[PDB]
């Protein structure tokens, strides 16, 4: 007799985590389709729950801006925390990653520094409302269609000056949040969407850990299986840089002159 199960009609399942799941949904009323996540609710009081309900606030403050997915609602029915947000028809960037790995063709320049000022206009959003996102990574953007592209999955947004910070994927984490230095939360952001942008110009899997891993953290870009321009090059090299300070804001970052070209 639920919410869920009486104003939806699931349509496919879309996502998958632990302990929840991710379908595509026609709402019955509006006829809209929407990207529900269904998760198993929070035990009373703990840590576990602030941490589900900082993503419900994230999502209530985040999405005022075109390259974050939009929320309408959210609510907890009898075991489950539920949250509807926009259906993104392009699927996550991840997937299209992986079908342009088989392929042998990968995102060009051109839709590279599109990529790269998209998720970078979102997450100028993101910082001058405080907070931070500390997930970023091709699972986590979302695309629709010109491409748009939208951060999704604010389950470890955090606000920008916190003292606690639960670390993302560990294939696009800064070193400096590794080892809790948490002075230039931001720049973690910008590290992420380095390695991310990596990742769409055609590079092997990221390491998880070991010699690799280190390597990067060092500022070392991975092989890129195309030709990029020395000036595209080294501001994706800049934002992997070692000390975070270095490393471009997000409003430097969309102001950069790489990126004039990719600017509508
Ligand atoms: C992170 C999660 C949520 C967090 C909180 C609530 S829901 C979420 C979105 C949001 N927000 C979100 C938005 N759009 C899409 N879109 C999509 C995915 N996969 N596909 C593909 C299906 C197979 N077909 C064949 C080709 C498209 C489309 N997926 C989304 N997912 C998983
Ligand atoms: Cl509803
Ligand atoms: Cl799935
Ligand atoms: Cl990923
Ligand atoms: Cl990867
Ligand atoms: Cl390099
Ligand atoms: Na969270």
């Amino acid at each position: 007799k639920s919410r869920y199960t009486t104003e939806f009609h699931e349509l496919e399942k879309i996502g998958s985590g632990e302990f929840g799941s991710v379908f595509k949904c026609v709402k019955r009323l509006d006829g809209c389709i929407y990207a529900i996540k269904r998760s198993k609710k929070p035990l009373a009081g703990s840590v576990d729950e602030q941490n589900a309900l900082r993503e419900v606030y994230a999502h209530a403050v985040l999405g005022q801006h075109s390259h974050v997915v939009r929320y309408f609602s959210a609510w907890a029915e009898d075991d489950h925390m539920l949250i509807q947000n926009e259906y993104c028809n392009g699927g996550s960037l991840a997937d299209a990653i992986s079908e342009n790995y088989r392929i042998m063709s990968y995102f060009k320049e051109a839709e590279l520094k599109d990529l790269l000022l998209q998720v970078g206009r979102g997450l100028r959003y993101i910082h001058s409302m405080s907070l931070v996102h500390m997930d970023i990574k091709p699972s986590n953007i979302f695309i629709s269609r010109k491409v748009m592209f939208k951060i999704g999955d604010l389950g470890h947004v955090t606000r920008i000056s916190s003292p606690q910070v639960e670390e993302g994927d560990s294939r696009f984490l800064a070193n400096e949040v590794l080892q809790e230095n948490y002075t230039h939360l931001p720049k973690a952001d910008i590290f992420a969407l380095a390695l991310t942008v990596v990742c769409a110009a055609g590079a092997e899997p990221l390491p998880r850990n070991g010699d690799q891993w280190h390597e990067i953290r060092q500022g070392r870009l991975p092989r890129i299986p195309q030709v990029l321009s020395q000036e595209f090059t080294e501001l994706l090299k800049v934002m992997i840089h070692p000390d975070p300070e270095r490393r471009p804001s997000a409003m430097a970052l969309v102001k950069h002159s790489v990126l004039l070209s990719a600017s509508r």
